[PDB]
């Protein structure tokens, strides 16, 4: 997850296909993954808030079957960086705010001709491990390059508090891309629905006959949701003891300090979950048995963490030893909700009440913690600016805060 990129594309995605399913790539170490005609995964306990959505595989839908040919390209002009990122290497010695994009998608012709002469493999080793385990199967129709090679890069409490970027996009890189559903059928025949369905699945249910001689095998981005969202697993990790979510708190508090860990058990647990073999993992509380769906919101939250800065994490343990958490989460839910759909930056009053509590030093912490997400709070008026441009950091820290006040009340 490389900051400064995930701000440029989540900008992008927000300009070019408002209230749309275009989604924005958090990285780019993989980006020829997300090129048309890709196979894709949904992430588990992924959201549209914050992160990525979708996982690369190694296959592409041709890998199924029994390139440029088959793409259409529409140059689709500029599009605006966020107003803390500088773009270089196309205004000189200067810079612009503007990058030029164009679309790479699938030809309708070339799927249905596809439909007509192709049907997948009975053979591939990856098709069956899917099918098996009846997990979707997402083809990436559409992506969003980069036109040309640019390189960005973005523009005091944490010196109080003793703690505390440039990416080059290469031309023809994937910036966003749109998927929709693959369906697999009898005989291995198959399409790619242009009006994909939530209640839709890639694979039919395959049982095998009970009590039978045979062995054979038959056949909305707004702030509500998120606050829904963040509730679902909040209740998931509520369902703990009381000396359950003490111990669970323990080994977090132990990694929060330490980012590369968390990271780790973040990646492993995913691994665990999604493979579906047994949770042998150090890093959880040994003395509480998790159910899978506790382990999910474990997942989610994890998710959530990760998104922040290790100085935001440990900032993170300093609040909960200053028992702020209550006061940081009241602030970061009140910005959120007053100001979710706010699509220019602004500056604002701040309720005194929210700040009114915190001594120096808890202050001091807030200050960092929220600024660190991109929520600028200066103490005087007080006042705060909102930047639409970060608020998928805030969001995480929202989920982030809504665990550990859970984990600590």
């Amino acid at each position: 997850p490389m900051p400064v990129f995930e701000d440029v594309t989540r900008a992008l995605v927000r300009e070019l296909n408002p209230r749309g399913d275009l989604t924005p790539l958090d990285s780019l170490i993989d980006f020829k993954h997300f090129r048309p005609f890709c196979l894709v995964l949904r992430k588990r306990k992924s959201t549209l808030f914050w992160g990525a959505r979708y996982v690369r595989t190694d296959y592409t839908l041709l890998d199924l079957l029994e390139f440029k040919n088959m793409l259409d390209v529409q140059v689709q002009g500029l599009v605006e960086v966020p107003k803390t990122v500088k773009v270089k290497g196309t205004a000189g010695l200067s810079q612009s705010s503007t990058l030029e994009v164009q679309t790479l998608s699938v030809a309708p012709s070339a799927l249905e001709n596809l439909k007509k002469e192709r049907k997948l493999s009975a053979d591939h080793s990856f098709l069956n491990e899917m099918r098996y385990h009846e997990k979707n199967l997402y083809v990436v129709m559409e992506a969003v390059e980069a036109k040309q090679e640019v390189t960005v890069e973005q523009t005091p409490s944490l010196a109080l508090l003793g703690l505390q970027k440039a990416v080059t996009i290469p031309k023809g890189c994937v910036l966003a891309y749109r998927v929709r559903l693959l369906r697999v059928f009898l005989f291995n025949l198959w399409d790619i629905p242009y009006i994909c369905n939530d209640s839709m699945q890639t694979f039919p249910k395959i049982r095998r006959v009970p009590c039978s001689a045979f062995i054979s095998p038959t056949q909305h981005e707004d702030f509500k949701t998120l606050k829904e969202e963040v509730q679902r697993e909040t209740q998931e990790v509520e369902k703990l003891s009381p000396v359950g979510r003490s111990s669970l708190l323990t080994s977090l508090s132990h990694l929060l300090g330490k980012k590369k860990e968390l990271q780790d058990l973040e990646q492993k647990l995913e691994g665990a979950l999604d493979k579906g073999q047994k949770v042998t993992l150090e890093a959880l509380p040994k003395d509480v048995l998790l159910s899978k769906d506790a382990m999910d919101a474990i997942l989610y939250f994890l998710g959530a963490l990760t998104e922040l800065t290790e100085e935001q994490l440990k900032i993170l343990v300093k609040s909960l030893e200053k028992k702020i958490l209550p006061v940081q989460l009241k602030l970061v839910e009140s910005t959120l909700e007053q100001n979710f759909l706010q699509d220019k930056e602004g500056v604002f009053p701040l309720q005194p009440d929210l700040l009114s509590s915190l001594g120096e030093e808890e202050l001091t912490l807030t200050e960092a913690l929220v600024g660190l997400s991109g929520l600028e709070v200066q103490r005087s008026g007080p006042q705060y600016a909102w930047d639409p441009d970060t608020r998928h950091n805030l969001c995480a820290l929202y989920a982030g805060l809504s665990l550990l006040h859970l984990l600590s009340r």
